[PDB]
């Protein structure tokens, strides 16, 4: 009776939008909640932006307030501007994760800067279990829904001062409650912004390497915390930055590897990867269909250019909990879209697209 | 269990408004939405305004959004203002339509300028369908609430780059999933902006004909799909623009027919009329009861002027679902009145009236 | 398990505010709408205010919109400030009644000026009837609560141009819908602003005569409509304006009698009575017990100033339905609390108070 | 079925902050109702702040109103900014507690200024209960939540016009209906703006003394009113103002011991005491844990400095009351945090820390 995903994943043979964001700019209306480090994940009945505030506009600019340092996650339903009247404050954090397992939520945040770094967990109202930083700190949530599997949640944590060597660790959850944890072995990369989904009694993770690739690695592991991960296998790397297409290998990709943004890559077979326009600028975002897998050599058979012009950012996958139609499990994900203002500079909201089984046309969003 | 109207049609002899439209004009307050192509339609317990945002007020102007041409779908409680904090976000589109079907909503709209054009159906907060353009596009949803009887749901699709020659389907769905579509021979004609009620297990909608005709084309179909369309025959045409009255026949009224308004009419014995009070200027809006049917000479028994002097617009039915003391079906309709304002133009609110079988005093509602 | 009173009325020895106005004058939100007309009635939950809107505030002055012309009834919970986001607009109406019978509202409004004006009436969300003025009109509602005994609501409906000769009408109500009405025989008097409780299965009203009374009159009547009319006997008019005590009698009070407005007096054993503090200005309120009854010479045993200098103006009863720990129904009254505004003349904002069995101090509630 | 603590409390090795207090200062938006002796209170489901408001913003500055001396007390979620829209007035008063029986609120209110005063109680939306002042007033109660154990509710009453003499008693409510009452001996001290806590059907509370000790004095009682009142026996007062630290004993410390502010010690074993930083100025707040209980020496194992700069003012415990994964009696508190404007002078804001048994870093909650 706790929920768990439905036994296959329904084809995908193209993505609409669900919700594009609240078009702001370069105008946004007063009592309004800025925000960053925003993501979606839903109950059984409807869906959530949770989100870190920053900010609270009026006339069009920032009141002065302490909310930039004194970081609070936030959550709003998809369908209403993030107003105070309409969003409500859960817990102090500067990153987080957040699921629902058919019964309540499950809420992580994490505070502290460095060695005094701890992460908190809420059940439901309830705050359950504490954990602290054991490399040196920062620890860092993912800013993307944790996962559940009848009743057992699992969440990337990293950890250490770089990225240089950072640490990540698959923390499994019940009741709001650490039962065990695994540390990876991510000798030799970074695997920040974890982004994750669930199919096959299986969690799928897409990582962003903000050290030395431009590839994006991938996670793939089980309830016993088995796991592997892997390098996708095409020439076509989707991180932001990024070099030129290479020739198709296993290798990472690291020119221009170090930095990144936080992405995913729908690793099933077909898989679909998802990037900005070009290279060159932080513009528009395309999805493209590898009915081989990711570790192919990529070819690509769809392509659907979803932004041409607008600013992009950070995107991640979300999963419907209560369909009662579709007999396959559907999947969506959440995209930043990046607004100039005229009073506080460039603001975040989020779209988001769901896949759908039967194709459709090349429509560009940016109008 | 799924919702079916009451088994007869309740006796009609006048209309009183449920609700006048809340009265902006010059003036209105700030962070409201403003709205076009608004409708309502109902649950089992209330009703609710659905509308196209194309604004946000503040300081009554029009705050520089992208709100215009990022066009989403959105619904608002009838007795609500249109507010951020009380107004939902549904789904991206530029038209639409709605029914409860007992259980849930299904929700239809419709994105894209030409060929790219493309309708998404959502069932309850599920995604369930999609479908594109076949004759060009762009596809056009009536703006107006789909019918829904025992679990099927209809609406009428538009479609075709002109007037000249528009192509119309009915769409039959079941959980927002298309079962099928028959395309309607409408040869020689034009019928957009449909609006349509239910009773005796059929069907019936009123069109606007915005090629060659002054009066208002008539569908009339059952849940298999066997239809006829049938032109007033009375004399006195409905849509605006039009021209003056003729002498009743069966003949399309050509005069001044190109160009036109959504409106409606009860398509009962008796049946009822409903137009702008002249022909020169969209104010006022009439009433009128002819008891021997709309396919008779017309011979008018009973007019109610419920307005005069106030501009008015788009006009539709809408059907209460829950009533639990009338033994028979209501009727109800939403019409737009127009108010200028002092810092961004002319806007549109809905007001809803209903029929009632106790006859009333030809109340001028302007004031 | 429709609603029924407790079978006695609990002993009042005083009465305690459950509601100040909201502390409105000098200044005030933008946003609010502004009220006349407003009274409180209650689910088995919890009460509502009741009222018509004339106005929207914003930056201390009223927006220049059409609400004073078109009045509408609203409907805000007695805890919230009536702002937009908070209030709800229920029907369009100059005057009216509610009431909940244990299963839902019964609303009644009246429309129209003259000739022209009539009654609707609302049982949930479905308009169930209509009624038209017999006497010339205006069809006026009483501005209080309408009486719900065991699944019959009983409101006073007055008609008429003149105060000169009013006639009013009981008309008994079952599902929205008139069963009857029996018209007073009001001859001499006028009987306006009908604000009325039940107990021991009958209902007692006090009306306001504008024509020539300061004293208020009073209507006791069962459920089969077998009523009396009867003044007070004491020589203290409670109306105002009003003239000087005089020696108790039972004639009518004409000094002064002309104009008035609405108010109550508790009509039982013993008696309470409520008026302004002096005769010469709408400042104060003052309740007085009266052990031996209103028919009595009207010896007073308690005496509570409430208000001594703050301007006052209507007041009516109120009775909670869903109390589980009295044995015994309570009475309640809201007062309106009169405000100067800076940039909107003067305001209304409803007070409530409760009778309560234990007796207490003489508090001034001005501050 | 009535709530009743769990059977242990939780052991408490640190406290994390649930909420921090919203962030404004030196700017705050409109629409604000601004609070003073606010405190938190818990159903079965969430928690809420409770508090008299004082004033509402507007462009920076408080609005002109009858706010301040027409005190009313409000009720808002504690995951909410304290605006008109999402409070509620729930009745007049100056002073205050509430809380959940696990049927229905109890809240108590205190109004008049001095042998006027009163206290009126209300059970659910019922007004259930009066009483007055019987040693010259004014009554006033504790600010922090009253105590309910199987139905019966707690509450200390403090009455007296001089901290010089004043009379403190516990008063037993069931359904808001006093039972019975009882004078505490309190005969030299003070103990108002008591703060409470339950665990094995005692109720524990801490005192404030604002005559002649800087020392906290505690009460603890039975349900059937035998009680006890002891002194901290360790040196380290915990009251602001207060001297410096003295060698440990029973003895009260009567450096500045006149005036004082509300606060609280958690009078266990552990025990944990909790103050400012430092004497000379109301900045930050320490937790400090005495292993062996608030009777002993005070010798202190752990030592939070949960605040270093920030400006602090008064604190109280609440209890969660519907944690469902914890098998023992979490404990929390409350604290203001006090924030400068830019246009309203000082300002208080809720923060609210709970108990966890894991330990946890030494951080700074400034920031
Ligand atoms: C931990 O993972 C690292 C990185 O994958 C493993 O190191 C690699 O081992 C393979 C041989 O199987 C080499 O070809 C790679 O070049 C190695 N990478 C580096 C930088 O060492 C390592 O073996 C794993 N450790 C354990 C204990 O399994
Ligand atoms: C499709 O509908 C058109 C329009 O009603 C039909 O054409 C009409 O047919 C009648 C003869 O029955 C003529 O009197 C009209 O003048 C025709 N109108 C035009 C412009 O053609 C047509 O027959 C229908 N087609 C089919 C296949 O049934
Ligand atoms: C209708 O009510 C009026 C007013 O009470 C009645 O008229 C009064 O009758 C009494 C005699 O019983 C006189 O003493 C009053 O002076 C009368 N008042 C006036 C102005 O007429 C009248 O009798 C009632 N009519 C009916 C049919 O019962
Ligand atoms: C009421 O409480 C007071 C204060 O605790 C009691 O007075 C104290 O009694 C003890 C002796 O047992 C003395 O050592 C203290 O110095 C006393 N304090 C003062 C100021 O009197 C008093 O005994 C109590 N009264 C009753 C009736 O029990
Ligand atoms: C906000 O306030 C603080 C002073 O209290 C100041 O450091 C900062 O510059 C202010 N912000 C702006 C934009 O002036
Ligand atoms: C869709 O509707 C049909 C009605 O016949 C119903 O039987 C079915 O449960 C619905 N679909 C699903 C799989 O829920
Ligand atoms: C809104 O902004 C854009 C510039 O970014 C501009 O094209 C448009 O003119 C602006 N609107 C007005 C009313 O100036
Ligand atoms: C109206 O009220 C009566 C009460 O006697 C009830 O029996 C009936 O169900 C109600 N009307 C309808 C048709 O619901
Ligand atoms: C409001 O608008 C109308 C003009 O459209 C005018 O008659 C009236 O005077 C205006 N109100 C004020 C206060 O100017
Ligand atoms: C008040 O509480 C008692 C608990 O013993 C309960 O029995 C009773 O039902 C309550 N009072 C009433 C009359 O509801
Ligand atoms: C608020 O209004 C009253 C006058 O009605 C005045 O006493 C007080 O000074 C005003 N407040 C301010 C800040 O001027
Ligand atoms: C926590 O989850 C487990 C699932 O196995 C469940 O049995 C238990 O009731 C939950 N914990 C408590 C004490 O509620
Ligand atoms: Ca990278
Ligand atoms: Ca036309
Ligand atoms: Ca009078
Ligand atoms: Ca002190
Ligand atoms: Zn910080
Ligand atoms: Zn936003
Ligand atoms: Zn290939
Ligand atoms: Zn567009
Ligand atoms: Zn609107
Ligand atoms: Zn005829
Ligand atoms: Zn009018
Ligand atoms: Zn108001
Ligand atoms: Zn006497
Ligand atoms: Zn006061
Ligand atoms: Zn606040
Ligand atoms: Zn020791």
């Amino acid at each position: 009776f706790y929920w768990r995903a439905k036994s296959q994943m329904c084809e995908v043979k193209g993505w609409v939008p669900t919700h594009r964001g609240f078009p702001w700019g370069p105008e946004l209306p007063g009592d309004l909640i800025l925000s960053r480090r925003a993501y979606v994940s839903c109950d059984l009945t409807s869906c959530f932006k949770f989100f870190i505030a920053y900010g609270l506009s009026a006339n069009q600019h920032l009141l002065n307030t302490s909310m930039e340092w004194e970081e609070s996650l936030y959550k709003t339903p998809i369908g209403s501007a993030s107003t105070l009247s309409t969003s409500e404050m859960i817990l102090p954090g500067r990153s987080s994760s957040a699921c629902f397992d058919g019964l309540k939520w499950t809420v992580l945040v994490a505070n502290g800067r460095d060695r005094n770094s701890f992460i908190m967990i809420k059940y439901g109202e309830e705050v359950t279990d504490t954990f602290s930083a054991s490399r040196g700190g920062p620890l860092r949530l993912p800013n993307s829904e944790c996962i559940c599997i009848e009743g057992s949640c699992f969440v990337i944590v990293s950890d250490g001062p770089n990225v240089n060597q950072s640490v990540h660790r698959i923390y499994e959850l019940q009741n709001g409650t650490v039962q065990r944890w695994k540390q990876l072995n991510t000798t030799g990369i970074n695997f920040e912004y974890s982004t994750c989904y669930t199919i096959n009694n299986l969690i799928k993770c897409t990582g962003t390497n903000l050290w030395n690739d431009a590839k994006r690695p991938l996670l793939r592991f089980t309830k016993e915390l088995n796991y592997q991960i892997v390098e996708p296998c095409n020439g076509a790397p989707t991180d932001f930055p990024r070099g030129g297409l290479t020739t198709p290998s296993c290798k990472m990709a690291q020119e221009k590897g170090e930095g990144g943004i936080q992405g995913f890559i729908l690793d099933e077979k077909p898989a679909w990867t998802s990037k900005t326009k070009a290279e060159s600028s932080q513009n528009g975002f395309v999805l493209e269909q590898i009915p081989n897998g990711i570790e192919s050599e990529g070819t690509v058979s769809l392509s659907y250019e979803l932004f041409s012009n607008k600013r992009t950012g950070r995107s991640g996958f979300f999963q419907p909990k209560g369909d009662l139609i579709s007999g396959c499990q559907r999947i969506c994900f959440w995209l930043e879209i990046e607004d100039q203002t005229v009073g506080l500079g460039m603001i975040q909201e989020l779209s988001t697209f769901c896949g759908i089984n039967s194709p459709v046309q090349n429509i560009n969003w940016d109008s």
